[PDB]
């Protein structure tokens, strides 16, 4: 299936190897915009735990306008605080690119302005809460959409 | 209200410091069953980036079956890569208990032994996958719950 995860410049090691084992026991894209805030080391990701065929599948773009263009996304939704949908209230579908901030800074404003309000999409949390570790909302986000879709190429 | 979640000897700090958090944004009630494989310190919580009122919520159980007595759970479910049902084909009620594994380990099977097989809840994977991430896990399925009873507490 065709639904892509994608972590703008991820800073923290560990929150990234969860992804990666996350999106390898989905089947969703994993794809990572750089600079990263530490070295892509296949020896550091198997040190992690990670197999080959886990890491290897991300692809790493340049910045997030080369993102743009090397994957021409049919829809992009941002994750973030300020959005307004709830992440079960989009219906998700083949194509669909879902964006992550990180972890110390959220997204940029520039990326989120440039976004309608119904693709900025923020996973409920009580009143006066403190934002999710990264790693969790993304699985939010990729159990939630699996569902949807009926988990296919989960037996 | 009363969805709990309950971690067996959770072994690695920063899983738990990311379930205490967790539960703190949803609402749900965190329980720990001891012994547990790092000091329960609240300068180590706070230092982590927790907040007070995060951390004294929790409750910690000195064993598995002390933890039984004290809670009585109406229902006790146990989340496992050995399990039958989806997370999201149980329908979750007040009252429910959701149990979670040690990192290294997962959950003894003479806990698992005492359970019916529709209690014992399977996050799916694609064949030949490795375990997920423990507080991955957790939010998963308090996601899932939670959106099952509307959100309750969360301001849409
Ligand atoms: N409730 C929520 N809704 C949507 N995205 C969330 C979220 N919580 C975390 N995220 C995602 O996780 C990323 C890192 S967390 C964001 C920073 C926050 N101020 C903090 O205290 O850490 C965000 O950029 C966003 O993509
Ligand atoms: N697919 C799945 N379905 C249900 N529970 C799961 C699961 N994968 C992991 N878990 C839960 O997570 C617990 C720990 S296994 C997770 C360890 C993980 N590799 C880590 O380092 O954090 C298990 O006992 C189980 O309760």
């Amino acid at each position: 299936m065709a639904l892509n995860i994608v972590l703008y410049e991820p800073e923290i090691p560990p929150n990234t190897g969860n992804i990666i084992r996350l999106c390898a026991n989905t089947g969703f894209r994993l794809h990572i915009i750089e600079p990263m805030g530490f070295a892509w080391d296949d020896k550091r990701l198997r040190r992690a735990g990670l197999d080959y065929h886990e890491f290897t599948a991300v692809t790493r773009h340049h910045d997030y306008r080369a993102f743009l263009e090397a994957e021409n996304p049919q829809r992009l939704f941002a994750l973030t605080t300020k959005g307004t949908p709830a992440h079960s209230a989009v219906s998700y579908q083949d194509g669909d690119y879902l964006m992550f901030g990180p972890e110390t800074r959220g997204l940029p404003a520039s990326i989120l302005d440039a976004l309608p309000a119904e693709q900025k999409i923020r996973i409920p949390m009580v009143p006066d809460s403190r934002s999710m570790n990264l790693s969790n909302a993304v699985s939010v986000v990729v159990y939630e959409a699996w569902r949807q879709l009926g988990y296919p190429g989960a037996v």
